[PDB]
């Protein structure tokens, strides 16, 4: 498909996929000798996020900025296991990102979900404590001046997550909006809701979102990067299929179905496409924990 790139390497004059499609890595040049990466992946793809970077980068100290989304264990594994690598890093994430990261009980899921990913005698590089990360905590509109001609303004996005934040290129008309849409549903071109916290934030954001100038290049947390038509409505789109789910999930709960029927299906009808980085019931109890919030709050 022309509206979805999603191959490793090279996406656009300053961009770079490192890593699986499905968990991925960007790479943003800055200059001749500075770059910048967004998203922070899972654990167990440190060594090929490494080697990928190392193709492109030749002098990993020019690695200056690392910017996260939000404290779910696919978009900070790496963390740990880069950092040590990359030594003029500034890790980039807002306050209560940060503070999830200060948390021994926060630590231990994210590094049990990350374990599980793990390859039968793979083992992971040393590691820096999650406390001693290299981070500078950013606001909601904060601008963040990475290069001469990369600026990008920090956005909250919460209700897929309570900390979620998305970061917006307005000169390349180019959001980085990690889970804050959903899941992109590869097979069908729709937005499947991601909404694991707050229903009303993440509507709230979504409705934010939409205001934005244009997009041309929508880029989530999974899956590659969005153009075309996909990226212009995104927003509006992921909007509308959030509130399809809710009036499916009303319709049968009218019906005196629990909640455990339309989860089954979900897991059913969606589960395959994380199945890789997604250990084997989070998928599941992923899409029961979401309708509990739609639920109460309709
Ligand atoms: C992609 C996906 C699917 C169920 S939870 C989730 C996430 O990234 O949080
Ligand atoms: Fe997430
Ligand atoms: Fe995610």
């Amino acid at each position: 498909h022309m509206l979805r790139l999603s191959a490793p390497g090279q996406l656009d004059d300053d961009l770079c996929l490192l890593g699986d499609v499905q968990v991925p890595v960007f790479l943003l040049r800055l200059g001749e000798a500075s770059w910048a990466l967004v998203e922070g992946g899972i654990s167990r793809d440190a060594e090929l996020v490494w080697a990928d970077l190392c193709r492109w980068v030749a002098d990993p100290s020019q690695v200056h900025y690392w910017l996260i989304t939000h404290k779910h264990y696919d978009h900070c594994g790496l963390l740990p296991y880069l950092c040590p690598r990359l030594p003029n890093v500034q890790v980039l994430a807002s306050e209560r990102t940060c503070q999830a990261w200060k948390s021994e009980s926060a630590v231990r899921v994210v590094e049990r979900l990350n374990r599980q990913l793990l390859r039968a005698e793979q083992r992971l590089p040393e590691a820096c404590a999650w406390d001693a990360l290299p981070v500078r905590a950013v606001a909601d509109g904060e601008w963040l001046e990475l290069g001469p001609r990369h600026r990008l303004q920090v956005i909250e996005a919460h209700g897929h997550s309570d900390d979620h934040v998305v970061f917006y290129d307005v000169r390349r008309r180019r959001l980085f909006c990690g889970d804050a849409l959903g899941e992109f549903d590869e097979a069908e071109g729709v937005w499947r809701p991601l909404v694991f916290d707050d229903m009303e934030a993440y509507l709230e954001s979504l409705e934010r979102l939409q205001r934005l100038p244009t997009l041309l290049q929508l880029i989530p947390g999974h899956g590659g990067l969005l153009r075309g038509r996909l990226a212009a409505d995104g927003a509006e789109s992921a909007y509308t299929e959030c509130l399809r789910l809710c009036r499916r999930l009303l319709w049968r709960q009218s019906m005196g179905e629990s909640l455990d029927e339309l989860s089954e299906e979900l897991h059913r009808a969606w589960g395959g496409q994380s199945v890789d980085f997604l250990p084997g019931e989070l998928h599941l109890g992923s899409m029961r924990r979401m309708l509990e919030i739609l639920s109460r709050q309709a």
